[PDB]
Order: structure tokens, then sequence, then C-alpha cells
């Protein structure tokens, strides 16, 4: 028996454990398949792995001593450092004693008679708890790509999601499949280290510089001395990325001024910065979206000296969502040991013992093939497990037509279960979202313990009304199963209205 069981020991699960155990004095256990804390920052050890938000914001804000104590080494934070930070959090707040590592949860069945969750590990261990905190998503299990004969490759075959240790690159011909955010990081990191790099791009995307530089002692002090305000700005923003979020229309200024504004964001770096600090309507106005793209296309044509290679790199879609971020990606393609294959025009048809073969019949001889096809679904990690709520219905079935929730945290027919960083949540920097949700969920659970209620469930009406809110907002924009896209501040307003009005939309049963 526990008051709560938590699944996941990443950002989400760790803070859930801290809040529920230490601030609400609940008896709680957390579980993870991993051998240590860190979540996706434990699993993803691929070359070039790097946060998308700046170091000083990609962290917890609730421990002020930790803010002052923590190293701010570079403007953005590498995977090994995020892992060390989360391990430090675990150290300081004595969290590991309440985490069971190497423990996959196979199933969670809700008991309506006793108003609690039956949780079964993959080693057939059974636990009971009133509440189930799911801090799971969304890192997809290493699915090898569906390519004929992939199993016959005798060289190294690595998936970015399970990057083994001790990989060396020198003297080797290497191929990478995928040019999403993960592929860009790996490609940029390894190109100078391999004998030859072949990039298999199915779909080109725009990338802007991340502009990751070392932070001076003076840079760090500016942040640490003003940390309270820096966080107040996060809570009062849409993205929580530390940006001066623009309301200026792209076409309201001259062509010369517009170039100047894009150029300033380009020099500073950051994907959301280029899209949201420059102007206020890039994700909304077609003309404005095209202007932004043309700025990046022009950069591609300038950096990549071979116009034919520049062309292949240039996305062909009419409108573009957020760009990726890089630390020298387009530069790579000027190298004599790098080949770009457009495998939309010239697809992979087979993989043989020593090569990737494209539809033109060319045998791309490889010593190593890397799958950076980090391809998933937002509710993938919920669907993967056997979760059953009311009348025994599975989450797989309830979401067969797609993930729907109330406030991104509650699923109708699944009482006493609360999602952290689940589907239909806000579009923003993750750790502020996760803090926002963990604190809301805990206050609700605390409310329940204080009013002697043992069953909390979102009504179908609240769920569909959340679906509606998301839809009305989302369809204002060009892009694009909806996130809530009103921003962090408004998401915080939405959930506050719920908690401030007796948790309307929630069935509270004594
Ligand atoms: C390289 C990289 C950079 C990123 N940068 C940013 C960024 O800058 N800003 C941002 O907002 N987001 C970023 N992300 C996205 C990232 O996923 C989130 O920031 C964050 O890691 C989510 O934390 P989480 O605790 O909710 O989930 P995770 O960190 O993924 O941890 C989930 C854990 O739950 C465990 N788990 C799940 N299911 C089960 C089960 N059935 N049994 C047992 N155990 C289980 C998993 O093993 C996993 O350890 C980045 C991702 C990557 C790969």
């Amino acid at each position: 028996d526990f008051d709560a069981i938590i699944i996941g020991a990443g950002f989400g699960g760790l803070y859930s454990l801290k809040k529920l155990r230490d601030d609400f004095n609940l008896k709680v256990r957390a579980f993870d398949r991993a051998t240590e804390v860190g979540g996706t920052w434990f699993w993803n050890q691929y070359p070039g792995a790097l946060s998308d938000s700046e170091t000083h914001l990609y962290c917890y804000s609730w421990d002020k001593e930790l803010l002052q104590e923590m190293e701010i080494k570079r403007k953005y934070i590498s995977q090994p450092d995020v892992l060390a930070y989360l391990k430090r959090v675990a150290d300081k707040h004595d969290l590991r004693k309440d985490i069971q590592f190497e423990t996959g949860i196979r199933s969670a069945y809700f008991d309506e008679e006793n108003s609690f969750w039956n949780v079964t590990t993959e080693n057939d261990e059974k636990f009971t708890a009133r509440f189930l905190i799911t801090a799971l998503g969304l890192l997809a299990a290493p699915n090898l790509p569906k390519i004929k004969g992939i199993e016959t490759f005798k060289g190294e075959l690595h998936h970015t999601s399970r990057w083994p240790k001790d990989v060396t690159f020198s003297g080797k011909r290497v191929g990478v499949i995928g040019t999403g955010s993960t592929g860009v990081q790996v490609i940029t990191a390894i190109a100078s280290q391999v004998k030859h790099l072949t990039v298999f791009q199915r779909s080109a995307q725009y990338s802007v510089p991340i502009g990751n530089v070392v932070m001076s002692e003076t840079d760090v002090a500016k942040i640490k001395e003003n940390y309270d305000q820096i966080w107040e700005n996060v809570w009062n923003s849409a993205l929580g990325y530390g940006l001066n979020e623009s309301t200026l229309p792209t076409m309201s200024v001259s062509a010369e001024e517009r170039d100047k504004i894009f150029e300033k964001a380009w020099q500073e770096g950051g994907g959301f910065r280029f899209m949201f600090e420059t102007f206020g309507d890039i994700a909304v106005d077609e003309t404005a979206n095209i202007e932004a793209q043309n700025f990046i296309k022009k950069k591609i044509s300038e950096i990549v000296k071979d116009p034919f290679v520049a062309k292949k790199l240039t996305p062909t879609d009419l409108y573009a969502c957020r760009p990726l971020c890089d630390s020298g990606y387009y530069e790579i393609f000027n190298r004599d040991n790098v080949s770009l294959e457009d495998v939309k025009a010239n697809p992979i048809v087979e993989i043989k013992e020593d090569c990737v073969v494209t539809a033109d019949g060319v045998e791309h001889k490889l010593d190593m093939l890397i799958c950076a096809t980090g391809f998933d679904a937002v509710d993938g990690n919920y669907i993967r497990m056997d979760i059953r709520g009311k009348d025994g219905i599975s989450i797989k079935d309830h979401w067969k037509d797609g993930p729907n929730s109330y406030l991104g945290m509650m699923v109708s027919n699944f009482p006493n279960m609360f999602m952290v960083f689940g589907p239909n949540g806000p579009l923003a920097n993750s750790p502020p979202i996760i803090e926002t949700q963990v604190r809301w969920i805990a206050d609700l659970i605390g409310y329940a313990e204080d009013h002697q209620i043992n069953q909390i469930e979102a009504t179908k009406d609240a769920v569909d009304n959340w679906t509606n809110t998301c839809s009305d907002i989302a369809n204002k924009t060009l892009f694009a199963v909806y996130l809530y896209m009103g921003g962090l501040k408004e998401y915080r307003n939405q959930i506050s209205e719920v908690s401030n009005n007796n948790y309307k939309g929630c069935l509270l049963k004594q």
C-alpha cells in the first residue's frame, strides 16, 4: 500500500516524488526501467545531444539553493550534464531510497471497489496505491526502421535511442538516416570524425544556429543575481524560454528592418527565438511564415557553397513550423568527406551486408549505419502498457482514435490517475510545464486527503471541453491531436480557474 505510485524517474517523476513525499508527507514509491534517474537524459547518450532551451532555464526552479549552486557551463546543456544535474537533485533530496530502479511496470488496473490502483511490475511484483502518477512519455523505444534486409547488415547498426558506449568513428564510412533534431545533432558532431559521411534525408527541415557558447563567470552572475525575476518572466510568458516574446507583425516593417531583426535572432541563436522573439505572427500569417523561411533559405544558399547541395537541403513545404537548432550543420556539407542523399527523390530500397542501396542502384558502402529516426507518438508510452480504468477499458482502446484529456493531466474513465507532461498539454519549455502540473496535481491530492475523498475523475464533458479549447486556439495557427497552444501563462490561468472553483469538471467522491 502506498498513497501514490509514480511511474518514471525523469524530470517529471523526480519532482512528483519530491512534492508528494516531502511536501505532502505521503507514502510513495517511484518506478523506472532505467538503472538511474534522468529519464530521457539517461536513455539518450547519442553524440551531440543538447537541450533546446538555455541551461539556466532547463532545470528546476523550486529549489532556490540549487539555482545558486548549479553550474552554468555553456549557454545550452549537454546530455551528460543534465544527467549529472538530475543525479545531484536526487542526491540532495534523498530521492533514490524511494525509487525502484530496473523495474518496468507492465500493467496498472484501477480497483473500483477499493478506489485504488493495482500496479504490476514485469517481474510480477504487485503494489497498491490510491493514486497513480504517470510521468512516462514520450521517448520512443528503439524501433529499427522498416527497410528491407536491414537485418542482414554486418557493420555497426546503432539507434540514437540506445547509443552504446565506446563507439569510434575514425577510418570509417558512416551513414545516418534521419535529419530531424536528433539526426542534425549527430551529423554535426560526427562529420569531422568519420572517414566519410553519407546523410540519408527523407525530408529536409530548416535549422537555425543554437549559438551555444561558453558562459563567463560574469554571464553566470548576471543570471544568478536576477534569478527570481528570470523565473517570474517564465511564469508570465507563453514559451518559458526566456524570450522577449514579440507582438510585432513581420510585414509591418521594411525589408531592411526585417532582415536586421532576423539577423539579430540568427546571431543570438535558438529555434523559438527566431520564430517568436523576432515577430509576433510567424506561426499564424502565411506571408510572415514565408518571409522567415526565405531568411533561412538565403542562409543555406550562402553557407553551402555547392548550389546543388544547398538546393537539396532546402525544405520544399509551403509553410514551416519551428526550425531545428544546430552547432554547425550546414557547414558540414561543404566537407569533401560528406555526401547528402535526397531519399525522397532517391529512396532506400534495401540494406545488404555491407551497404545501403538507393533506388538508383548505387551501393553506399558503410561500416556504420546510424538510425536517428527518432519517430514516435505523443501518447506512445501510455498505449504501450496495459492500463485499465473503469469497467476494465484499456487506455489503448479509450485512445484508439487519439489522446484526449482534461487540462493535459486527467483522462476520463481513469480515476485517480494523473499525467505529468501528458497529451494535450501546453507548448512550452518542459520543466516549467512539469513543475506547473506536479504542483497542481499535488494540491488536488492534498485537497482530497483534506476532504476525505478517495476517487477523482475527469468527466467526459470536461475532456471534450478541453479538446474544444485546444482546437479553437490551434486552428488559429498554421501548425497544426492538439497541444494546448495558449502558452504557459494562460495554461496556468486555465488550471487555476479549475482548482479555484472546486475542481469543476472533476468527479469528487467521498
Ligand atoms: C536531446 C534532447 C534535448 C531536449 N531538449 C529539450 C528542451 O530544451 N526543452 C524542452 O522543453 N524539452 C526538451 N526535450 C524533450 C524531453 O523529453 C523533455 O524535456 C523531458 O525530458 C521530459 O521529462 P519526463 O520526466 O516527463 O520524461 P522522461 O525524461 O522521458 O522520463 C520518462 C521515464 O519514464 C520511464 N518509464 C516509462 N514508462 C514506463 C513503464 N511502463 N515502466 C517503467 N518505467 C517507465 C522511462 O523509462 C523514462 O525513464 C529534449 C529531448 C532530447 C532527447
